């Protein structure tokens, strides 16, 4: 069934002048070939050329066939061989006391080659000393490419029942013409030029001298993998005459496929391939008595209580070793080691924004600890464990709104919003129980490309207005006072501040810029080059960070956290909020209308997580393991309950965060996206930082707060890169003569490419207006009512064919 | 062994060469056709039957062709 | 140098005497926002983004636009002092 063959050349040793025998590759339904250097190249599957082939056959035309001949050793088969090379007249009867001596030579493994120095090809004179060929030489292509532990899986992949075959290959300028033989054993045999312990049945002899055209080890290549086959290899078994070798191998050749050369090769029309080979496959097995070996949707209704829950754990939960396992490359540590500032920071702004925004209620104590136990829970039990849980600013615009009505209309705070978060678990488990979820299937890429080119946008927005303001309150005077304590908060103007910030800020955006740009640059040995590219962002700030450490003098605001795990106001809080009262006892009436911001927040959560794991999870971004919706949908809403319940704040998913992870988990291919690493170590490890960060004082305090603007900004720009409406921006300005070659540029005129664009435009300009207002709660709304706009109005503009060339759901099959 | 209609296939497949349709345009004798032809031959990669399966078999060649193509343009 | 207190009683008719509080930082934000809109310029004109005509108009001028720019940028900025050319009188 499975058989070994082994083929061997005549060449010559860079120890000393001399001739003899040298393996080159190996054959167990695979390709090993092995270089220079002694090592094994890794299988592969095994690739014809024409010259091979088709001299093959002539030589095969006219080839001595030998068939059950009973001899064990090698010198009565050399005999034999010879003497019906002399009887069919394929050779001179004064060559054959070269050739038996060119036969009765050494046959060495890799093992001894260290110690010999290494080998290169030789040719047999008439003489019996090597020479140098003629005929000009090319390197080869498989060693080139393949070849720039083994024999244990040698051993194991090789049934202990089998035999084997040998081919000898060489030069020799005192033939004519090639000469082959081909001889079937009586019995097996073992033979002292093979070291491995099976017999041999089959052999072969394909010798010559220097033609045009023809490559010796490309020859040795083609009757290795003829050996190999198994309907010929079985017609060998049952061989009684030429004519049937004959008929055997016009059949292969008849079921072999030839791909030419082309203009531009591609992959994607190379796969439409698969079905014609498959019928020759068949074909080819239509000879033979023996049979060839090899002949959901994540979202859906489905017919019974809470199937998209058992669905998806039944989907994801078989990775878990190799969620596992995935992690211990350094790129996972380096992606660790950004995403936790990217995560730090916003927590630190929006813990400071929200204490001072509700009189200290709720702080950053308690945000941290809330990140840091929705992060671990989330990367312990989650279905999709690359998305980054944390507060956002419609939860913060919630918040201040609820404020101010509990303010005016005279309750507590603190209080309602453990009746909030009992309806949103409520309402969480009734929408799961139903797997309502199926509706993501409704939201398109228009409104993905919305929302994320809209939250890239504000991000950079807000990015700048932080160093604006930084410009403002210190502003660039002629004159300034020296006798200012800066022990709170710097008071009053400084000189250098100003101005260092921004040079900062431009200093990290730009190193990042050099490291990311030199990572795909072809300047270092690519282990290096790699090692030293994936660690950009860490490798900025600690340059700039000893820059910053080095001046002394300048004052730079800094990173600060709270002192220890304290609740943030400790007059009228608790570690546990008793729901009936605080302080006063809680109403009925507001206890069963609580139910009308549960179904608002509700909505914001669910809207923005489901749209982050459709962006994230795109068929595009090589994904290979499932993502689950409802699964992360309800760990999410329940902890953010069950958190509520504590006094702490419920998180959500976040979009430039889980993008900017998911990007820097990328292995790609010198450019196309190779592959990406899934596992569940980096949110688990960023999840306990963000936890232990108020342990880090003293390594933290020294980091100044301009420096993270770099990186914000360096996020920003990066984040904006998948963006469709944004390439579709680009080309409103170029000229259509450099327009690329995208189906949505050759199916449409120009003039409506653009007319789409101003719509979108215009979709996006409405949405920041409605931001801008003061009616910004009316938003997420708003947002899911762009979905109507693409099934009804737009089809009363537009064609049937531009309208599926443009809003394309897949982004390679359009 | 002929098949008229692959046979034209073939010369279509010839004539749809850049660098063959060059060396036509360039051509004076049948020698330099005969010698573009082994040149467009020598470049060329042949499947043998293989039983693995035909998506991983179809994307191993890739490196391959793209070094045989960059060989054959110089 | 970079310092936490000056003094601001100085003279600088003939030269500034003693440190200032944003010159040096400022001089090198003005050399790498010049050198930064000259190389983008110098990008600009080799790229495909606007009509032909006048994408190379634009891109052969990008050093006076880029001079331009920054000479604006320093003349809106009023209190702080910057190093200035200065030429002789008369032949």
């Amino acid at each position: 069934h499975k058989v070994y063959v082994e083929l061997q050349e005549l060449v010559m040793d860079e120890k000393n002048q001399e001739l003899r025998w040298m393996e080159a590759a190996r054959w167990v339904q695979l390709e090993e070939n092995l270089g220079e250097n002694g090592a094994w190249g890794r299988p592969h599957l095994s690739h014809l050329t024409f010259w091979s082939l088709l001299e093959l056959r002539r030589v095969f035309t006219k080839g001595t066939v030998l068939l059950d001949l009973q001899e064990t050793s090698l010198a009565g088969v050399a005999n034999q061989l010879l003497d019906r090379f002399i009887f069919e007249d394929q050779i001179r009867p004064q060559d054959r006391e070269e050739l038996l001596r060119a036969l009765l030579l050494k046959h060495s493994h890799a093992g001894e080659l260290e110690a010999l120095g290494g080998v290169k090809p030789a040719v047999l004179t008439r003489s019996g000393d090597p020479s140098q060929p003629l005929l000009p030489q090319h390197s080869s292509l498989e060693t080139q490419l393949f070849c720039e532990h083994s024999p244990s899986g040698i051993l194991e992949k090789i049934p202990p029942d089998s035999e084997a075959t040998l081919v000898l290959v060489g030069r020799a300028d005192f033939l004519e013409q090639p000469v082959l033989g081909f001889v079937r054993l009586q019995e097996a045999a073992e033979l002292e030029a093979v070291e491995l312990p099976v017999p041999i049945r089959f052999l072969f002899v394909l010798l010559g001298p220097e033609a045009p055209h023809i490559d010796y080890t490309q020859l040795g290549r083609a009757a290795a993998t003829l050996m190999s086959e198994r309907v010929f290899r079985i017609d060998a078994y049952m061989a009684q005459s030429r004519g049937e070798l004959l008929h055997s191998l016009e059949g292969f050749l008849d079921c072999s496929l030839v791909l030419p050369p082309t203009d531009a090769p591609s992959e994607q029309a190379l796969l439409s391939l698969v079905p014609v080979q498959r019928e020759l496959l068949r074909r080819r097995y239509q000879s033979s008595p023996a049979k060839p070996d090899s002949s959901d949707d994540p979202l859906q209704q489905t017919g019974q209580l809470f199937g998209g829950l058992v669905r998806d754990i039944r989907r994801r939960y078989p990775y878990y070793l190799s969620d596992i396992t995935d992690a211990f490359s350094p790129q996972v540590l380096a992606a660790v080691i950004f995403i936790y500032f990217a995560a730090l920071s916003p927590a630190i702004t929006f813990g400071g924004l929200l204490g001072e925004k509700t009189r200290n209620q709720m702080g950053v104590s308690e945000l941290l600890i809330s990140t840091a136990v929705q992060g671990i829970l989330f990367a312990l039990l989650g279905a999709q464990p690359l998305l980054v849980v944390g507060f956002s600013g419609p939860l913060l615009v919630f918040e201040e709104a609820f404020f101010s009505f509990c303010e005016t209309n005279g309750l507590e705070y603190i209080v309602g919003r453990v009746w909030i978060g009992f309806w949103l678990i409520l309402l969480v488990v009734l929408v799961v129980a139903f797997e309502g979820s199926f509706l993501v299937r409704f939201i398109s890429r228009y409104t993905q490309e919305i929302f994320s080119f809209l939250i890239s946008l504000i991000f950079i927005y807000e990015t700048f207005s932080k160093l604006i303001k930084i410009f403002q309150d210190h502003p660039l005077q002629k004159t300034y006072n020296y006798n200012v304590l800066m022990v709170p908060k710097p008071q009053g103007p400084l000189p250098n501040t100003a101005l260092l910030s921004l040079v900062l800020m431009a200093g990290t955006f730009f190193f990042a810029m050099m490291l990311r740009k030199f990572k795909n640059s072809s300047y270092f040995p690519g282990k290096l080059r790699r090692v030293i590219g994936d660690f950009g962002v860490p490798i900025s700030i600690l340059i700039m960070v000893l820059v910053d450490f080095f001046i002394q003098d300048t004052y730079t605001q800094k990173l600060s956290v709270p002192d220890g795990f304290k609740v943030s106001n400790s007059s009228a809080r608790g570690w546990v909020i008793h729901p009936l009262g605080l302080r006063s006892e809680f109403p009925i009436w507001m206890m069963f209308a609580s139910a009308l911001p549960a179904l608002l927040v509700f909505i914001l959560i669910f809207l923005e997580s489901q749209i982050t794991t459709l962006i994230v999870s795109k068929p595009e971004r090589k994904m290979v393991k499932g993502s689950g919706f409802h699964l992360d949908l309800l760990l999410v809403v329940g902890m953010g309950g069950v958190a509520a319940l504590f006094g702490m704040p419920w998180l959500s998913a976040t979009t430039v965060r889980s993008v900017t992870h998911a990007n820097a988990l990328t292995v790609m291919g010198k450019a196309q996206i190779q592959e990406v690493k899934e596992q569940r170590i980096s949110g688990l490890l960023v999840a306990v930082l963000v936890g232990l960060s108020i342990l880090m004082e003293p390594i933290l305090s020294r980091i100044p707060l301009a420096v993270l603007f770099g990186i914000f900004l360096y996020m920003g720009v990066t984040s904006l890169s998948g963006i469709q409406l944004f390439d579709r921006i680009l080309l409103l300005f170029k000229p259509p003569k450099y327009h690329p070659d995208v189906p949505y540029v050759k199916r449409v005129k120009t003039w409506r490419m653009h007319l789409f664009t101003g719509i979108q435009i215009i979709c996006l300009a409405v949405l920041w207006v409605v931001k801008s207002t003061p009616a910004s709660l009316a938003l997420p709304f708003v947002l899911i009512l762009t979905v109507p706009l693409r099934r009804v109005l737009l089809p009363l503009i537009f064609r049937n064919v531009e309208l599926q060339c443009l809003d394309a759901d897949d982004a390679k099959a359009t």
